[PDB]
């Protein structure tokens, strides 16, 4: 699907997921990226700060829609 950023963003992003999981974007934001200043990329979602692009299922929707969230960039 697609997916909608709020924000000053320079590109858009999609909803789609590589063959391996879901666990590397929570591990990619930890694996000499919490160790090292810059985030380049940071997410937000009910006042707290996301670490992969999208992970919620709160709503229980198993059809094709889209979906707007809100998303940040620093350094």
């Amino acid at each position: 699907l697609c997916v909608h950023v709020r924000s000053e963003e320079w590109d858009l992003m999609t909803f789609d997921a590589n063959p391996y999981d879901s666990v590397l974007k929570i591990k990619e934001h930890v694996r000499s990226k919490t160790k090292v200043p810059v985030q380049d990329q940071v997410l937000l979602l009910g006042s707290k700060i996301l670490k992969p692009r999208r992970s919620l299922s709160s709503y229980g929707i198993d059809k094709e829609k889209t979906i707007h969230l809100t998303l940040k960039v620093v350094k």
